[PDB]
C-alpha cells in the first residue's frame, strides 16, 4: 500500500534473491512452530564445515494480538542472553515502539536498546537508540513516497565521539513488479539493484557496487525459478568467478530440504569448493 517501506528494508526483494536458498560451509538445522495465538519457538543449530564448530540458538516469542504486545527471549550458545518487548498500533496508526536488553555472563557485559517507528501514507520514520557500554548511539531514518517514487536517508550519531559516523541516502522506483534501488554510503560505496517479476514463475535480480574513487567495480546477477509448487531452483554468479547454486525441495507438508554448492573459478572443479545442507522443519 502507499506506505513506504522501512529504510532497512529497501531493496529487500532483490537482496533475498542473492541470499535465500544458499548456505555454504554451514549445515543449518532449524525447527519452527506456527501459532498466531499464544507463542511460537524456533531452535537453530549450524555446524561449520571448516572449523567443525557447533552453534545453537533458541527463540521463544509470545504474542498478545489483542494489545500488540510481543515478548521474546533467545539465550544463544556462547552464554548470550536477551529479551525484547514490542508494542504497536495502540496510540495511533501506525506507531511502533519496542524495548531491548542483553547480557553476557562470560565476562560481565550488558547492553540495552530502544527502537521507534511511525508509518503512514507517503511517510515512514524510524529512530533507534542503544544504551551500549561506552557508546550511546542514536539511529534515525526517513523514507518518503510520491507515486511509486520513493527516497530515503539514514543517520547514525554517536555520543562518545560526538560525531556522525554514517550517512546513507537512497532513491528508487518500486511498483508491484519492477523495482529499482540505488544507495550511497559516506560518499564512497555506491549501490544499485533491479528487481524483475517477469512471469508468475520467474524472478530476476541484478546488483551493482563500487568504491569511490576506485576504478574497480563488483557486480553479480541472480535468478529464482519456481519449477514445482513445492520446489525451486536458484543460481547466482558475480565478477569474482563464483557460481553459487541452490535447490529447495519440500519433502513433506512442513519439511523442506535445501542443498547448495559454491564453485570458485577458474577452478571448477579443482580446489576447495564449499557446500552445505539446510533442512527446514516447521511444525
Amino acid at each position: 500500500m502507499a506506505v513506504p517501506p522501512t529504510y532497512a528494508d529497501l531493496g529487500e526483494s532483490a537482496r533475498d534473491v542473492f541470499t535465500k536458498g544458499y548456505g555454504f560451509g554451514l549445515i543449518k538445522l532449524d525447527l519452527k512452530t506456527k501459532s498466531e495465538n499464544g507463542l511460537e519457538f524456533t531452535s537453530s543449530g549450524s555446524a561449520n564445515t571448516e572449523t567443525t564448530k557447533v552453534n545453537g540458538s533458541l527463540e521463544t516469542k509470545y504474542r498478545w494480538t489483542e494489545y500488540g504486545l510481543t515478548f521474546t527471549e533467545k539465550w544463544n550458545t556462547d552464554n548470550t542472553l536477551g529479551t525484547e518487548i514490542t508494542v504497536e498500533d495502540q496510540l495511533a496508526r501506525g506507531l511502533k515502539l519496542t524495548f531491548d536488553s542483553s547480557f553476557s555472563p562470560n565476562t560481565g557485559k550488558k547492553n540495552a536498546k530502544i527502537k521507534t517507528g511511525y508509518k503512514r501514507e507517503h511517510i515512514n520514520l524510524g529512530c533507534d537508540v542503544d544504551f551500549d557500554i561506552a557508546g550511546p548511539s542514536i539511529r534515525g531514518a526517513l523514507v518518503l513516497g510520491y507515486e511509486g517514487w520513493l527516497a530515503g536517508y539514514q543517520m547514525n550519531f554517536e555520543t562518545s565521539k560526538s560525531r556522525v559516523t554514517q550517512s546513507n541516502f537512497a532513491v528508487g522506483y518500486k511498483t508491484d513488479e519492477f523495482q529499482l534501488h540505488t544507495n550511497v554510503n559516506d560518499g564512497t560505496e555506491f549501490g544499485g539493484s533491479i528487481y524483475q517479476k517477469v512471469n508468475k514463475k520467474l524472478e530476476t535480480a541484478v546488483n551493482l557496487a563500487w568504491t569511490a574513487g576506485n576504478s574497480n567495480t563488483r557486480f553479480g546477477i541472480a535468478a529464482k525459478y519456481q519449477v514445482d509448487p513445492d520446489a525451486c531452483f536458484s543460481a547466482k554468479v558475480n565478477n569474482s568467478s563464483l557460481i553459487g547454486l541452490g535447490y529447495t525441495q519440500t519433502l513433506k507438508p512442513g519439511i523442506k530440504l535445501t542443498l547448495s554448492a559454491l564453485l570458485d573459478g577458474k577452478n571448477v572443479n579443482a580446489g576447495g569448493h564449499k557446500l552445505g545442507l539446510g533442512l527446514e522443519f516447521q511444525a
